[PDB]
């Protein structure tokens, strides 16, 4: 067949087939994918369209972060044209995609100065080298804000056209999109991708049936690896993608108003951070906690939902206090063990993957789905995306001594954005005991990879069995590549 | 008959007239989604000697309410017999616990929680109530913050637990297997005429004849019979208690085997963990009372639940998922005590205003309206609590007006809050003239109760200037 | 006689003193006073020769406020030729009087917003409308702080040539120099200031003796107007001087280091602070507390201690946890009753007051200490200091609304500067029901004087014998002046 | 006649010297030491006569501990005709040594359940195994305490017979006790003591002078083994004795007011606590910290004064926080490397030690007199003291394991005696970073010996060259024992 199957109905799956269907009017696009959208990232999303204020010192003091970075940069150029072609497809009565142009980073005393104040810098830094507009603003010009002034924004940042998104509005754009360029929605999931002589076939259905094709996309999330590791050699080939459970919710302001900006943190301990996404109808969505979880998690822990409140009511708006909670929101952030995205071509024929996008798919689905279009039709896509082939070693961004140094500081972080009250020795005395433990760990795993920080805690504090897998994996991947 | 409402009071008074008058056709009010219910947000603790205060036990009104809480324990053993018989294995067990632990931490004012301890400890032995006071160490399961711990435990025996949503299911099976019939629409109004209720129409548009009308809709059970000639000013009126609980699936699929609780904390809250099958406990569970409806938990309520449990009970709540916050009105009455019995109108019923215990007392205030319908003078205690009465004034204005200082300050150190040490003192001091500023100005016979006091305060103008409108007509009523 | 005696011993008293003897050699100048200097303000002082560390929005928003802060930014340049006028005495031997030559002033969140950031504003506001130098610079750029992460600042401001002196080498370098310049120490109190036709004839000591002189000048820091106020009439016409009982205390360093500028935030509840002045030797100073007391007191409180040593080690040095106190330090700063200075002549011929200074005497000394000289010797001294005439009906410099919602900030601060950490409703009710007790104090006081802020708590807090003596008070003064 | 100096002025020099002056006719003693009182632990005491109030579960889980006890307690029996002896040589004017009669224990939540709770049970069963009088009291019952709701004791145990002493009043006593009974204070200290012929010939003292005597007492406190170790040999045979530095305070209460009864908690991390020993005249006594130094330390840090008066004020009084501070007092608590005291005789004829009392000598002083006086005259003294003989082997009177758990409980109760405010999962992860560290230090120390909990944390966080010092010292005690 010259038909195409997307394996995936978040942003990821349907952006890629709306490009599809738009570009290709002669084939039959079907996407995959049921309503509930199990463990979706993108439904759980606030979101921001966030490239600056996604920066950290940590990510762009690698060549791998710099290029991802790039990367957020030029999908921010796309946004504008491509709201106007989804809103086009539809009336005033859809409701507006955007919910913000503008952001504000706020930097309060709530965390580590080596994470905040480092991040900080690093954003006003990449804001002046992209010539980006922004604006250091007196914290007293940001609107609608009431912090505990212990918890209180000392330094405002106001990025122009850093804006967001209402998340549901988008997924129904897209679908209504995808439907109109001709589209067809087939609510199953894949159960298996089926090749042979190096060559798609087709998938495999949930409900038994099978569907030929000459192209197979995989965005599937967090699903994405497990799904195509089936297939000869690729389960040491693809880069494993874990779940970067994200606890959000939906409240309904005591007073129905809502902030003119997206408002937010820098990235905060282990990936998590702060913000708020208005929202039309007197609700806002405040966000985000991060968890890597070695398998699926579908429910808020306490703490998750804790730590989201306390930090949004002390320092955004003590208001949220007595607003009432509308919906808790959970959804896996696709997490690459090698910390970078998984987009474009197979040595599989016909199979392309679009996953791994963790914190920012969203943002730069435009760009992803562009990008993968253009390879589908012999083109060469987009400049930049060549690292973050799927099909690859596992990338090694970093020295050991960084990610060994950056694990314990976003532990001690976890501690300082609680924040704790402990005697003034303990946090110098606690540093200096978790640096062995850490290095011990890193040793023990390769003797080449070393897991980012965010995955680094989580195999830290997992079962034995799991860290005596991972250590075969890492093996296993060392032997296909070397 | 009609019953109106479905919630544990409504259908334990449906199931006992079908079952000791099979003659009569029974029909009973109520959507599935039982908006603002409190039944299915509570635990729910057979809470008799664990809701003891000394406030409470310190009126005489207080004390009459506590027997019949003591009473109703005994009715349990043979009702949820009686419920499970109409069901088989598959459908659950009622019971989830035997016995109570009450703990006693400092996270917590000393004037209610050191005062409470001794009155729950006095009123067991009064009680002969089997009971011990047990060392911390031997309570099973719990691993609280060391900072939050308990120092002082007491095992009570024989004071334990249900499953609402198991009870509810059991009463409205029983209702049917009893021959009574379940009509899933709310009441919009009672009709009554030449002093006799003629029936009720309902949101549908329809009308139901009937010779009886029982009203049991919880905190919507005043304002229904307000309606009717000369009874806004003879019924005291029922406010929303809006509480906040939690279902949570534990990290390792254990549960405590007694219910855990603190004594009742300020403003009628308090802290507990109710047993439940399959991996699941429950914890609850906020109090806020409101003078309109809430159906949805604030911010404020999901975290002071959440850190209350985790840092009081178990730590490892904290890594467990959360599976469903619940919100509820426990029917708030104005002058603190229930609404049981006849009116002024033939045939019209009330059974509400049962706050914090009207699950736990349902056996016995069933039974109790049940024989009055049948001419009975049904149970000894209840005649004070009848619904049709001038508001109680259970306590003096200045006991009230220390209560409410008290509860105000209890919401700092059961947070708990980290002040400079004169701050509380100075609190104290300008709190007390505001309260009492009020409490004068509101009526010359009437306090509220601290519950409700602090609503009002916070209040806009125009609720506090009706709330003044209320009272002196009530006072016109009964004077 | 032509004979002066100077009735007082810490810097204003010694400062007159060195000035008189230097001045007009032809006369005898004795100086009264004893070693202990009993509630003495100088000694307990670090001290900073504060000017534009001073402003606040509050003192700035008033004419009174905004004439008091010309004069300090005019002292300021009297200072490096008064400490080589002094130094020159002494020997190399004696210690340096200079301790520091700048200033950096931090902004952290261990406070309320509306007095921190009001005042951080009024400071750079100040300093520009002055072209005073200065830069407001990186705080990775202040040398030797190692704040705890959740109390660090996010803003620092460098005051170039706003230096410290050591208060104690300063005392020993004045007392020499007045010797030098023929001055007589005579180490006991004056009991009684006698007069008789409108003229002062000399002073009753503490030993029973009699000194006889042409002019006496007070300068006894917080017992300045009790002296006075026996003379007939005077206890109505010059405003009461109160004790502002400050603690500071010495410490030596773990590491004999200290920082090179003093540190310092702007001035916080009731006009207390948090400074660090740099000392020779290894000690720092670290100051410093303020309570207006209606009568005396020469310890320290327990609260003051901890409030002092737990905002020095999280704000400024965690260090300083693990260093050695040395001396904790009491001294009551003169605070008059209507918040302005009593410097210059009196109805009594020859008689003369310097008090009344309360945060900032020791500063504007050599300025204060010229302009007396100058009457006593029939110029007009500094133009400026008139409205600063000792007898006066009492200043009203601020609207009565102006301190209540000064007073109700000031008493929220007392909290936000502890840090407490409470429910986010406790601190607007707090507010709410503050508000009626302040304006109930104030319309019992007086129809027409309003104490300011820190004076109304003192009172607020006091028995009802005190606040019915201070009405009594108020419509003496009121009699007498209308 | 036959000379003896006593080389020290503490409780057990001047203890020892009032008994032998008083005893032996025959003798002239010579008692030495300044009325400074250097690192003096008594001067700094309360102090409680502390029996029951001492005992903790890990003291009573060894032989040695329990031995310890036994002695504590048949002290106990001595005091009131010790007392009735010593002022019976003064008059109404000298004041009373005893200050009260009983104790009430206080159990609160600011600290570890491992150590406050275990010790609470360990204090009720030690008072029901002596048939000591005693009560569990209400808490309600306790009379003047006014503490933090939140820091507020929820049991309390009233010890009958088990009360305190002003220790200033004790020294007067003492001293004049002893120069009525023929005693001699020469207000110098000792440099050496020499020997030769395996006998004492006298000390030279710091004015350069040698003093003659067949017999010299060592009761010189934490400076007792050093002055002892010059002698030959005797550097690897008398335990050495460290520096427990202490901080306590008399405070003015507010109103004038104090307790009736010792108010304390049982021992508390690293062999700190919390008591108020009532003064007469308005004064209360508050202690005390504990850190174990390598070097002495005559200085309060500031943490120490911090967590002193914290503790005071929430756990006792809010009261204390208004309260006058009138003295923070320093002192060096005489701690044994292996944990018990160094009583009785040398193997150098006419050398004794009275030293290593740790917490409890000034109670046990009226027993270790009389034990010394009764050996120095023949007699056999105390049954129980043989194993507390000043020349030995370090005892080993705990397993590895028991001292690796106490000194990790002991850390984490650091935190919660704070009290800290952490993240729920921060202390279980603590504990299993605490462990291995500790492990790693006891193993690097010594095959055979293992230093008490206290040291072993003061030797952790040490240089690296007194680990290395601390190494050799161990393997050299080795050497001269096997
Ligand atoms: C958080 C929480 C915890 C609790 N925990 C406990 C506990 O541990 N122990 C205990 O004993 N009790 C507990 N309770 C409940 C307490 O006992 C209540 O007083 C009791 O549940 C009230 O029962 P009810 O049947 O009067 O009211 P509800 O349970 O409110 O039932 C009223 C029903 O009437 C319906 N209704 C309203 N208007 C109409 C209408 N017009 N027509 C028809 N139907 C209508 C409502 O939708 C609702 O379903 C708890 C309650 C809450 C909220
Ligand atoms: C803060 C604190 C609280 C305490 N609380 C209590 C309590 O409640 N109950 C209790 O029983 N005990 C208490 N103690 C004391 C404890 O019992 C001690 O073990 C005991 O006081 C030690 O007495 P000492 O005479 O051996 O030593 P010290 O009291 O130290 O006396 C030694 C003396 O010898 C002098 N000296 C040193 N070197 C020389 C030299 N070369 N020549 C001459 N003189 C020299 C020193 O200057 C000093 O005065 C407390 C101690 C401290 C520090």
């Amino acid at each position: 067949q010259t038909d195409v199957i997307v394996v995936g109905n978040g942003v990821l799956g349907l952006s890629v087939g709306v490009e599809i269907a738009r570009t290709r009017p002669d084939v039959r696009v079907t996407l995959l994918g049921k309503p509930a959208r199990q463990y979706g990232a993108t439904p759980a999303a606030g979101a921001m369209l966030g490239a600056f204020g996604e920066v950290t010192a940590h990510a762009l003091a690698s060549e791998h972060g710099r290029k991802k970075h790039a990367l957020a940069v030029q999908a921010q150029r796309l946004w504008p044209e491509w709201i106007e072609s989804l809103e086009a497809t539809g009336t005033a009565a859809d409701g507006r995609i955007k919910t913000a142009d503008d952001t504000v980073v706020l930097l309060n005393t709530v965390g580590h100065s080596a994470l905040d104040d480092a991040n900080f810098a690093a954003v006003l830094t990449a804001l002046k080298e992209a010539n980006a507009p922004h604006e250091e603003i007196a914290v007293e010009s940001v609107d609608w804000i009431d912090p505990d002034p212990n918890s209180r924004p000392l330094r405002a940042l106001h990025i122009e056209g850093e804006g967001s998104v209402d998340s549901g509005i988008l997924l129904a754009a897209l679908e209504r999109s995808f439907l109109q360029a001709g589209g067809r929605l087939h609510p199953v999931d894949a159960t298996e991708i089926r090749a042979s002589h190096g060559r798609v076939e087709g998938v495999v259905t949930d409900d038994g049936d099978f569907l030929p094709a000459g192209h197979v996309v995989v965005a599937a999330g967090a699903r994405s690896q497990r799904l195509v590791a089936a297939l000869p050699g690729l389960a040491h080939r693809i880069p494993r993608i874990y779940d970067g459970v994200g606890v959000s919710a939906l409240v309904d302001t005591w007073d129905g108003s809502g902030p003119a900006t997206v408002l937010r943190t820098s990235n905060r301990a282990f990936a998590c951070g702060l913000h708020l996404v208005p929202r039309a109808g007197g609700s806002v969505y405040i966000g985000a906690t991060n968890a890597v979880c070695l398998e699926p998690r579908g429910a808020a822990s306490i703490e998750e939902t804790v730590a989201l409140f306390n930090c949004a009511t002390h320092q955004l708006h003590r208001g949220l206090n007595g607003s009432e909670l509308r919906k808790v929101q959970v959804g896996s952030r696709p997490a690459p063990i090698d910390g970078f995205p998984l987009i474009g071509g197979t040595s599989v024929e016909g199979l392309w993957m679009l996953s791994g996008t963790y914190r920012d798919g969203l943002h730069m689905s435009p760009l992803l789905a562009r990008h993968v279009v253009s390879l589908m039709d012999g083109g060469t896509g987009v400049d930049g995306l060549r690292e973050f082939r799927p099909e690859r070693d596992l990338i090694s961004a970093w020295s050991r001594e960084e990610i060994l140094d950056d694990v314990v500081r976003h532990t001690m972080a976890t501690g300082y954005e609680f924040p704790w009250r402990l005697p003034l020795e303990w946090p110098h005395m606690m540093e200096t005991f978790l640096q062995g433990p850490f290095a011990e760990l890193a040793d023990r795993l390769s003797d080449t990879y070393t897991p980012p920080a965010d995955l680094m805690t989580a195999i830290m504090f997992s079962e034995r069995e799991q860290q005596d897998e991972l250590i075969a994996y890492y093996a296993d991947v060392h032997r296909e590549w070397h």
